[PDB]
């Protein structure tokens, strides 16, 4: 089932909404996020490796290649661009020219998005890779990008 | 922007899980569903409106037919039959093989995907239709469909 984000991008603004309602802290909104976005990210991943060819890896450029390129169109329909990788290659960023997870635009501390964060943490975790993510650009802040750096912490040997 | 619906069902997934923890009793959470579900409407129309033919019509049997067959498949990848029509032609059924909302699946009073009602009662409200939208069958409960049964209540001479 393809379908359109409009209906996404709503009920996922209706969740924010009633985390902003439920805490009254925008620093535990961003938490709530990033944890129920780790829990999805740990069941998404399952839905991923059964539709796509990357089989039994965990390298880091690979990684970034596919989230780019095939979780992200996949799942939300768009494709950031891979930049500012490090120079010792264990992080990089994923660019996007607006927000994915808002389609129609006293908060200042909210990350809008930081499900995305946690999404991609818990996916990862699955496949023995310990990643941080967190955005450091917001189109919703002003920034002319948005901007989620991805970190590579440790391989996971469980 | 195009999608698959497995991040969307995850992500209404944790929002009905937040608000088992908001509220600990069931009618209440169906209560809350339906009332953002009327406030997605209210603007999901818009967005429909914009990408339909339908223009300024406020028939109930087209009505039926452009839910059905374009405004499901637009927003969520798939088709409902539309039946049980009453004698009176005021009252129709939507009938889904499964659960739209969930693509993964002691909260027997829980109606899961009830969001979808008020989605539809909001988004008829917004082209002057005052309709009751209700589940009476459901998958999850062991019914062999998921049915809505919507109601024309009255033109609304706002
Ligand atoms: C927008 C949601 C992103 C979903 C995250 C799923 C990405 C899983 C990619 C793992 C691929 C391992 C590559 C190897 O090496
Ligand atoms: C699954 C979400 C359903 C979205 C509801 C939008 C339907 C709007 C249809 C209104 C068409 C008026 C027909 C006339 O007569």
């Amino acid at each position: 089932k393809k379908m359109s984000s409009e209906l996404f991008t709503l009920t996922y603004g209706a969740l924010v909404t009633q985390l902003c309602k439920d805490y009254e802290n925008d620093e535990d909104v961003n938490k709530q996020l990033d944890r129920m976005g780790y829990n999805i990210g740990v069941r998404l991943i399952e839905d991923f490796l059964a539709r796509s060819n990357v089989g039994r890896c965990h390298d880091f450029r690979e990684t970034a290649d596919v989230i780019a390129k095939v979780a992200f169109k996949m799942y939300l329909g768009i494709t950031p661009s891979i930049t500012n990788w490090s120079p010792a290659g264990d992080e990089f960023s994923l660019i996007l020219e607006n927000n994915p997870l808002v389609d129609f635009v006293n908060h200042s501390a909210l990350i809008y998005s930081n499900l995305l964060c946690g999404v991609l943490r818990g996916a990862l975790e699955m496949v023995q890779m310990a990643v941080e993510a967190k955005f450091v650009q917001d189109t919703l802040k002003g920034d002319g990008v948005t901007e989620i750096r991805m970190r590579f912490i440790r391989r996971i040997e469980d």
